[PDB]
């Protein structure tokens, strides 16, 4: 596939890396405001090109006008998510960012899909799509649904290719482990000892961990989204828990659900879950339209 | 994943060879009547390991008990399908062998996944779970599937990869083109200039053309159905029109539709298709009902 | 790589099979005699690649004036001794003639059997850079025997067999080394070795038979180290001068976008022997089989 | 393989990253001195996994003594001139007397600055044998510039850049090849390339930095040469006795699960030429720096 970046901070490169590394991209433009970043980033790219054999084109930019025909645009742009900031007040410094962006992008990549990526994710997806017009998807909980599969594999000492199901709902702390869809070497999970709410929180609060220590969260997300990008470039129709576009009363809200994912996206499954989680992804729509119909109107004091 | 293969012949060895070296197959074992040919295949595999650095653990067997505690029992055990035998026919001839391999299998391999590859292929697995009273897929329509998008891609003169959709309903001949599901680059099959018949046929016909020409099907068949053991032991989560048992008046019987592939399998997707396709996939449950239940008394006559 | 396949039966498809699902060859042009072969190859090939998203371009065709513009020809078109050398140094003379000159530039990989006397032939009358596969899928052989005796992992196996094809080729010794660690310090029943890898494929042979899987892939290989430029040493057999004729004989040599140099030079005394044995014997057969060939006459 | 790094920033984990993913690395165990650092990357590396189906084991430490049973051992551990080798040579000398007795026959493998004079350090006080990344990841520098500048793909550039680190390292123009041709017959401004390698890190430091993607993924390629036992050739810089001293000069050289020969017989007159300066000058300054060091005082 043909994909753009925009961004190439500690992410936005990690994905590219991933995507390009793995086939799943055959050209990608790369955009970033800060100057020579994008080109020393390809040098980088082209370096590590030459010993794998991949002859994948490449460009690194500093001119928006660059990134058109895409088939793809993964948007990571926008300061990081550190504990201490709400998602309120997130919300208000990247909005800005996927306003200004949604006025651009759309005139130069007309079928393109948008992958959004930067905090809070699917609020800035909703944000982006409420103002380009273009259909847009969230990275939404497919990071914490690998992370779920492999805290309960360690936890239990086996591989983590046994286990299987989704994260869903709103994103990082406010997400729900579908309980209905996880399984165990096949198994519904509750034949095998594992605390529910131990599983819950080593989701919800590894990456503040990961964040503390490291700086930032790089390896998991970037090959975990990298891999969405490779559904979609290769027409894998994996299931994954991103977010996809919802009309609640009647805005467009992103929330995740497991979600066939190809070079079409999807249909969602949630219509397929048990009646608990049906419940939980139902009051997931409910608080994340209070919260993002709130932080909208806040936002909109964008005064004179 | 620990993988039996059951019957050594082109599809089987294709099939193995394609698993083990994409790397979703880390053991196997490999069974069949004919003296000598799994110890002689098992030789080639081990060759062809050395140039790519595979180390996975390969057993050649003329021994039925070799064949324990597997993860995955594929079979594909039997005389093949040329044009102008009948599906009855072949039904008779490879039911035999379900029926011995029900009694002897599950008792050296507790939770294992039985997947059928053997013709009259749905039919077969549905035989060998009744017998066996292991749970059994079928290969089903993922390789129809893979037939109908490479043929409208051809067509179109686009890359593969910009074509979505499944076949389902019956095997072989009987398929059905699930259109709801049909996408080219996105957008709704309706939009493009593509003749739905020309596609239904070339999927139902070119099994024929390719086993006059060659004798028999093997690359095609045998890399998709490895990329199902491969959705399987990677708990990849694709969704494939595979073909799942389901309670039909109410004997068990097989029939595909899209389904959740991974280290659990599924659900299935019948529920979220269009009416026309939910109504043809009804259709096919009726008939093969119909045909496979009179087969099951033919065979029956297995006089005294 | 744009890579042309001359023959599309078993090995031929396996080699093709292999070196488009490695993703080494980006478009392919298929030849075979046999007629509507090569299109049903394509629609498996085609079938097939929908389920990795693989979008190489790929033809099969009864034409062999399709076959142009390849950076890469490898050729496996064979009939089922010396006798074998006659037979099938005709389909190289009559390649040799056709091939060139709708593929400038290209290299040219021989398959088909006897190997490193049909890539000799090929290249005296195309007069195309010429490779044979040589004893790379003996290496590979010796490799995997030695790993299954001793219970170890084939990844701790290093080493080459050279010189010669087939039941004429030798263990360089001197290449071999378990755990990165000199042969002769291990528990290595050498005429065992040398005995496993001149009759397994025999045995495979007369079982199956013939051989697909392995040296399918380990040619495949070749291909690869070619096409994404990775300078693997392998034991294929590239052409040296020697009494004014051109030959082909095995040794460990660079491959990558170019081939090249061969490595008999760094071998040890008693491998640098076999080797010059090896280059002699293999000049005197070959002019013995060209003199017979030579016997192309006019009833 | 099983594979212990030392050191877990930037290229240590992109190393980590990029060997893990390949496949090449079974295992891995992983220290930094930074506490909690191991942990947290071992966090997010089975996050990975997960989506890929990898289930390699991996162990982040803050205890060195958990590094044990290793195959190879990749040291990154390192502090942000000759004064830098001073540095870097406590941090190698230290680990000398750790390491070995806990990875009985290991092979390791040094990316830490300064790269060959670190390994040679390594390996005297150590005693265990040593390779230094040395100049593949110029190597793949030049390849990437000559195809960039030509408009062809990477793929048709073959070549080496060799003898010291870094930005006295030499072009072998011997070995480079455009096509599988060689290098003379196109339109090639040497000093251009030359440069650019030497110039291009500075450049990716000076905006980013430094530089993880590109040497990251080209390091991670030795491993896994090593590890599928694939015999590329690569220009890392092996152990070589020059004066009664161990040193470290880049060359062509086979890697596999063995290691060696190195090629440096088989280039042209002046390549060869330019390789022994180098050992020369490597030694006069591996000398130099020694003593400054041996003022190891005590006040
Ligand atoms: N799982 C996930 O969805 C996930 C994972 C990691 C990070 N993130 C989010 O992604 C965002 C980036 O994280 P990071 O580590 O890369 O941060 P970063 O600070 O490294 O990089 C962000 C980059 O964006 C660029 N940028 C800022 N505004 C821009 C604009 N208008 N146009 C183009 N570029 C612009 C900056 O120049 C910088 O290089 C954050 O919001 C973070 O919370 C999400
Ligand atoms: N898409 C698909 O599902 C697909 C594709 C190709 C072939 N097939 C079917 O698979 C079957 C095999 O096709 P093939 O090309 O490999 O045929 P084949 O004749 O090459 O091989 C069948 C093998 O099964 C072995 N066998 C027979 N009975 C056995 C028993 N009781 N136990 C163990 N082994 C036994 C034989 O010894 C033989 O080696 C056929 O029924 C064919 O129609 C299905
Ligand atoms: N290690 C090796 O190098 C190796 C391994 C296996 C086979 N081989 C050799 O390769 C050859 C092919 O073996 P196979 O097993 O594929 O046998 P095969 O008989 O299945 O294949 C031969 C194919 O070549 C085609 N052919 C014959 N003459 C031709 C011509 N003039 N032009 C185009 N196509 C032509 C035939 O139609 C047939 O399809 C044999 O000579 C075999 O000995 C070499
Ligand atoms: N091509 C190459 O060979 C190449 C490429 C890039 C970097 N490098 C070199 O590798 C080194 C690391 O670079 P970086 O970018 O990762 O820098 P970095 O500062 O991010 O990483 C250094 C890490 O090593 C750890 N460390 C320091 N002393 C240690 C000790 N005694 N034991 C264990 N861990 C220790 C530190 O805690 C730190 O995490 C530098 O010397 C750099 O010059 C070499």
């Amino acid at each position: 596939a043909k994909v753009g970046f925009i961004g190439a901070g500690k992410i936005g490169q990690t994905i590219a890396y991933s995507a390009l590394v793995s086939g799943a991209v055959d050209e990608a433009v790369i955009y970033d405001i800060i100057p020579e970043l994008p080109d020393k980033f390809e040098h980088e790219l082209r370096h590590a090109f030459a010993t794998k054999g991949i002859k994948a084109n490449v460009l690194g930019t500093n001119s928006l006008d660059d990134v058109s025909g895409m088939d793809i645009v993964v948007i990571s742009a926008g300061k990081p998510r550190k504990p201490g900031m709400s998602r309120r007040d997130l919300f208000v410094d990247n909005a800005k960012i996927m306003i200004d962006l949604a006025q651009k992008l759309p005139s130069k990549n007309p079928g393109a899909i948008y992958l959004m990526v930067a905090n809070p994710v699917d609020m800035m997806a909703s944000v982006f799509m409420k103002y380009s017009k273009q259909f847009t998807i969230s990275a939404g909980d497919q990071v914490e649904t690998m992370r779920m599969r492999s805290f309960i594999a360690k936890k239990l000492k086996i591989p983590v290719t046994s286990v299987d199901g989704f994260v869903g709902g709103e994103h990082g702390e406010d997400a729900v482990v579908l309980w209905s869809t996880v399984k165990i070497k096949g198994k519904p999970v509750d034949e095998f000892n594992i605390n529910k709410d131990e599983v819950s929180d080593y989701v919800k609060k590894i990456p503040g961990e990961i964040i503390r220590v490291i700086g930032g969260t790089t390896w998991g997300p970037g090959t975990i989204i990298a891999d969405i990008i490779k559904s979609i470039a290769f027409s894998e129709n994996r299931v994954m828990s991103i977010a996809t576009p919802k009309e609640y009363e009647k805005e467009i809200i992103h929330v995740s659900a497991p979600t066939v994912v190809g070079s079409s996206i999807g249909p969602s499954l949630e219509s397929l879950l048990d009646e608990k989680d049906r419940w939980h992804l139902n009051s997931a729509m409910k608080d994340f339209y209070e919260a993002y119909k709130e932080n909208l109107k806040q936002l909109e004091q964008a005064t004179k």
